[PDB]
């Protein structure tokens, strides 16, 4: 199409054909091989770092990440990952459940939260579904490496949820903690 930030979620992905956005998978896949260090996603990028790397996935065109000279700054990556969620005319959890995702972990017991959170993600629809999930799964498996990132998932939650959730750090951080029984 004509752009990639700023494009609705399920516009893009109908256009460019991808399971989840490119932009995605080629942060996601970066910062699982070289990003696993203190402060991924607290640190942020030098801004004109954050800016070229956004007009060049904006024209679809993937640049190089694991080469020079992006493979040095690995945290306008991070940055650039959570921008893209940011810009998203309709947030990855999407307005038309943003409430009832704020209800659901409002309810009293973790079983409880657990079957209310279930039923708000069910009704997700596919595009929102399935990058919520690959974005859970890399977010999971990053808390995995907290020892040495000094990321646990209650900060990993805290510095994404207001890229994804808006009309909420609690939310995020239920989803990011049962991902595997929510996307099983």
């Amino acid at each position: 199409g004509e752009r990639v930030f700023g494009c609705d979620l399920g516009e893009h992905l109908l256009n460019s054909g991808f399971e989840v956005p490119q932009v995605l998978q080629s942060c996601t896949a970066f910062i699982e091989r070289y990003g696993i260090v203190d402060g991924i996603y607290r640190l942020s990028g030098v801004a004109s770092n954050i800016q070229r790397l956004r007009h060049e996935f904006d024209s679809e065109h993937v640049p190089d990440l694991t080469k020079e000279p992006y493979v040095q700054d690995i945290h306008s990556v991070g940055s650039l990952c959570k921008l893209y969620f940011r810009e998203l005319p309709n947030p990855l959890l999407t307005y038309q459940l943003y409430e009832k995702f704020s209800d659901a972990v409002s309810a009293a017991t973790d079983e409880e939260r657990l079957i209310k959170i279930h039923d708000v993600i069910q009704q997700l629809p596919p595009p929102h579904y399935r990058t919520l999930e690959f974005l859970m799964r890399h977010l999971s498996l990053l808390a995995d490496y907290c020892s040495i990132t000094n990321m646990h998932a209650k900060n990993l939650a805290i510095v994404w949820a207001p890229n994804l959730l808006r009309s909420q750090s609690v939310v995020v951080e239920f989803i990011l903690n049962h991902v595997d029984v929510l996307f099983s």
